[PDB]
């Protein structure tokens, strides 16, 4: 139930109570840990306020890349967390829903890494976008190119899709399927749903994300 990164091992991933877990630290320094709770719950801590320090901890539901992400009639995520950045060496962090749309076998469809960002500190990705209303709240949506390693392998150029919550928070209900529908309404390509995860990420920062409630489901 506790996993550590930064002194010997820089990654752990597995499954427990039907929910994935993953923790990762780059080889640029720092340390971190994830303590599992029941279900999908977890506490993550990181100390990576060093140059190019880079940390992530996430848990979620694997969907098996079986069908178009928008074919699921309803996907819900309920979460509650304490989330704090305690150091920043020109750094940042975010708490978000996270996953991929797999395009393997899909002609004309991009590979996508997606983020529904509920809270952030110091910096968050941004680009020319559109405001939309989901779950009673304003989110800015946009997409951008990224070049880097991928669920399928090493450096390729793929797409990232973003919804960024305008009023930061650390608990509530997210209608994940509604975000997917808004992205689709822009004419963005939607591949097969790989996962739906709650993700804490740190760049050149230190902090804690104590996720005491996390439920992901479809109907």
């Amino acid at each position: 139930m506790k996993f550590t990164v930064g002194n010997g091992q820089n990654q752990h991933k597995g499954v427990n109570d039907g929910f994935s877990y993953e923790i990762w630290l780059d080889n640029t320094g720092g340390n971190g840990s994830m303590t599992l709770g029941s279900g999908a719950t977890f506490k993550a801590e990181w100390n990576a306020a060093v140059n190019r320090g880079n940390f992530l901890a996430r848990r979620g539901l694997d969907f098996g890349s079986q069908k178009k992400a928008t074919d699921y009639d309803y996907i819900g995520l309920d979460y509650a967390a304490t989330y704090k950045q305690t150091a920043s060496a020109s750094g940042n962090s975010r708490l978000c829903v996270y996953g991929w749309f797999q395009n393997r076998g899909l002609n004309g469809v991009p590979l996508v890494e997606y983020y529904i960002i509920e809270d952030w500190v110091d910096w968050v990705p941004d680009a020319q976008g559109k405001m939309v209303t989901i779950d009673g709240a304003q989110y800015k949506i946009f997409q951008m190119d990224h070049t880097g390693p991928t669920i399928n392998g090493g450096s390729e150029t793929f797409k990232q899709y973003f919804s960024v919550r305008q009023q930061k928070r650390t608990s509530g209900h997210i209608t994940v399927s509604d975000h997917f529908k808004e992205w689709a309404k822009q004419g963005w390509g939607i591949g097969n749903l790989y996962e739906v995860a709650l993700n804490a990420e740190g760049w050149q920062s230190s902090g804690v994300a104590d996720v005491t409630l996390l439920d992901v489901y479809t109907t």
